[PDB]
């Protein structure tokens, strides 16, 4: 649950990771979806769409692999907004300067995102972010008052569904984590 | 993770939770699956067959919405061995103390404890309830116990916990009902 928040109504959150992509793709351009990655992401956005909701938003990030898993995803959710966001992406000892500067944008993100309620919401919201497993785990761990070490024991596939319910009070529920039982097993992958 | 556990391989636990069931029936004989209930269970019988795993066990609740709920299952899992137990029943939706070291005695006896024979990777299937469900994600996790009530598991969803030889224990889906269409879901 989340000490000194108020929101209007409650609101849906779908942390969806991107899906498998070229890891070793030179320039950030070439780390594209692989073409099992493209299959994930069309699984994905079918089963968005069959859950008979109206989605609010999709907030992804702009790293190449979270653009094209929306770029997928979107074309099952015809006429909802994208709003790009360079916030959920990953920076490019080099470790722990890395997790000095992760963990502060991963925090960044949840205070942004998802601690802070809209003033104009007016009623539930069903919201869609498509970002990376750092970012989501850590909002996860973070919403339902888990420690510090928490986050980093989760593991999630590429392509999957977490389901965050959060109500006006503050009051978090965790639905599912890590959902791709709509994938065949021969499609799930976490890299 | 979890401390004192030294196993020689690597643990994939599948919790799932039982079927949707009568929940007003009068004695626990007659808490039995309603008919959307069965349904759910063939959906997750044959999610775990579509795997490619051969499980271990499936140890379950003696509960009757358990038993049913494995009577399905295992249907899609021939030759898998099968054992009940009293140890995963629930009590009433003080006595609640007793309830409460009961679900630390499952814990364990079915998780913190491993198996010094088991000398290859296992897959092993316990099917039971969302409290006793619940306590061991946040025990095995090291989580406060008191975010249990923070996890919301839908009827035979599937949990899956992975835990490495050293003890350090991996969360790799929570309440998975996504081989279920949306209209057959449900929490009650
Ligand atoms: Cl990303
Ligand atoms: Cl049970």
């Amino acid at each position: 649950s989340m000490d000194h928040y108020k929101a209007k109504a409650t609101r849906h959150i779908f942390l969806i990771r991107h899906s498998q992509y070229h890891v070793d793709g030179s320039l950030e351009k070439d780390r594209t979806l692989t073409p099992l990655g493209r299959e994930q992401a069309e699984l994905t956005g079918l089963r968005l769409a069959s859950l008979g909701l109206k989605f609010n938003k999709i907030v992804h990030s702009s790293m190449t692999r979270a653009i094209e898993t929306t770029d997928i995803i979107s074309r099952h959710l015809p006429g909802v907004c994208k709003v790009s966001t360079d916030l959920l992406r990953e920076g490019a000892k080099p470790e722990a300067v890395q997790y000095y500067e992760d963990g502060a944008r991963i925090e960044a993100a949840f205070r942004n995102y998802i601690h802070r309620a809209d003033a104009r919401q007016e009623e539930d919201s069903y919201e869609i972010f498509i970002c990376h497993a750092n970012v989501i785990r850590y909002i996860v761990c973070r919403a339902l008052q888990f420690p510090p070490e928490g986050w980093l024991r989760l593991s999630l596939n590429n392509g999957s569904i977490t389901h965050l319910v959060i109500r006006p009070n503050g009051r978090v529920a965790l639905r599912t984590l890590g959902d791709t039982g709509f994938m065949p097993p021969d499609k799930i992958t976490r890299s």
